[PDB]
């Protein structure tokens, strides 16, 4: 468990880049439509506290914008995406105004199911975002990392 304590999530709101990417299997991260191949635009924060984030996925031969509600729970640094209420989202660590680390994960078999991810909000690759990633990351049981450069970040599914 990291966890980000004393999370303002309204302070999340705003534009992001999934500057990178990782999970527990390779299969999950892989391909362009592979299924957590996912990138983030925008986190929008609703007064309730809720969490919902634009996102793109590779989909028809398409780049496809996505919307998706991460619901609160007692846990401010915890939401779940509506499935059976299966997949929790965690945030591990922000500052509000550089980075963001987040995992996803199953709850049926954790570890089976987990991918992260490096936010950053512009551009650009930090150095110190990335440190703070990959130490986030030691701990868990990962096999594919993706990272992505400014070109590919101002692209539609970092094409």
């Amino acid at each position: 468990t990291q966890t980000m304590k004393g999370l303002d999530i309204q302070k999340v709101a705003g534009t992001w880049y999934s500057l990178a990417m990782a999970a527990s299997d390779i299969s999950l991260l892989d391909a362009q439509s592979a299924p957590l191949r996912v990138y983030v635009e925008e986190l929008k924060p609703t007064p309730e506290g809720d969490l919902e984030i634009l996102l793109q996925k590779w989909e028809n031969g398409e780049c496809a914008q996505k919307k998706i509600i991460a619901e609160k729970t007692k846990i401010p640094a915890v939401f779940k995406i509506d499935a059976l209420n299966e997949n929790k989202v965690l945030v591990l660590d922000t500052d509000y105004k550089k980075y963001l680390l987040f995992c996803m994960e199953n709850s049926a078999e954790p570890e089976q199911s987990l991918a992260c991810q490096c936010l950053v909000r512009t551009p650009e690759v930090d150095d110190e975002a990335l440190e703070k990633f990959d130490k986030a990351l030691k701990a868990l049981p990962m096999h594919i990392r993706l990272s992505f450069n400014p070109t590919q970040l101002e692209e539609q599914c970092h094409i």
